């Protein structure tokens, strides 16, 4: 598995040094493969990182499922989930490493591209609780995959451009956030 | 021009590369000019940047104003600044520039001041619609700065994270988000 060993080196090296400065010949020899191994497995370096992400989404899905149990109704799944968003990155690893890569690729349609796949792999966590809240009475919604992105990106931009205030301050507004929203669906 | 051609030369590298993909270096060249010609008034990077930041801030928030008067109520006035936010040229194309910047200067005290006093530049527009609808009676909310704030980010978060898709699809998502953002807020 020494395609899983170079994701994992790999992983390590971007968190410690970022997305610039990692360079695929330390992934080689940390890792104890080939260049052309790791050719063969992910043709670049920009296609590792997004490889890695799409680990890291798998993981978060797999948390999720797992935590997502402490809320019986959907509406106290929104509420949740958004924390979890807002307090997890305040010590994920990776987010240096990704807004390196996000901010310098995001003008590349090809990276781009799967970037969205990503995306909206994230973005499906709403969609679920959205769609089963209906079915459950907790709210009627007739565009599903409308309010789930833009539950999304609201909730991400509360994540992203807040850092400074403290973080019960954020928590505090985030779980605002989440009762204004699920109010204007009622 | 000197001083307001720098300016100028920045911005356009700070948005078509990222915070440190574009270095002084660049600036100079692309300039013309020498390295001193920063000091005096552009002490560090992040001042020039830091700069910017603000003129574009001030620039956008005049925009705005002159092109408010089209809005009767405030109700409209939330929804056509936060439609107006996916298509100016001011500020918000800065957005990712500033997520690097701020990750990589939040370890230090003279940012999470003048980044922070900036945030009240920020999210002003929205302290002065909702309080303004409380006098106007189109609503009622007790938590104005909290609001503002939530609804600056929620919208910077919209804005920013669907960058990259039809521009009418954006703008749809963006006044169903005002739409449902609103509702919630009585
Ligand atoms: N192994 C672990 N311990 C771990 C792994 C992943 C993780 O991930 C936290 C992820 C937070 C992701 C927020 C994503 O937000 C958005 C994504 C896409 C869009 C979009 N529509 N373009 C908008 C917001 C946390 C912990």
């Amino acid at each position: 598995n020494l395609k899983d060993k170079i994701l994992g080196v790999a992983k390590e090296l971007f968190i410690k040094n970022g997305y610039n400065a990692t360079t695929t010949g330390e992934i080689v020899k940390l890792s104890e493969s080939s260049k052309g191994n790791l050719y063969y497995h992910f043709k670049t370096k920009e296609n590792l990182f997004l490889e890695i992400l799409n680990i890291e989404e798998s993981k978060w899905q797999e948390q999720w499922k797992k935590e997502q149990i402490k809320a019986k109704t959907n509406r106290e799944k929104f509420y949740l989930y958004n924390e979890l968003s807002l307090t997890t990155e305040y010590y994920y690893p990776l987010q240096n490493a990704i807004i390196e890569f996000y901010t310098e690729y995001y003008k590349t349609n090809s990276i781009n591209e799967k970037m969205n796949k990503l995306e909206n792999k994230y973005i499906d966590a709403y969609h679920v609780i959205f769609k089963e809240g209906n079915l459950n009475g907790e709210w009627s919604i007739n565009d599903v995959n409308a309010v789930s992105k833009i539950a999304a990106n609201a909730v991400n931009g509360i994540v992203t451009f807040t850092h400074e205030q403290n973080i019960n301050e954020r928590i505090k507004l985030m779980n605002k956030f989440s009762q204004i929203f699920l109010n204007g669906l009622s």
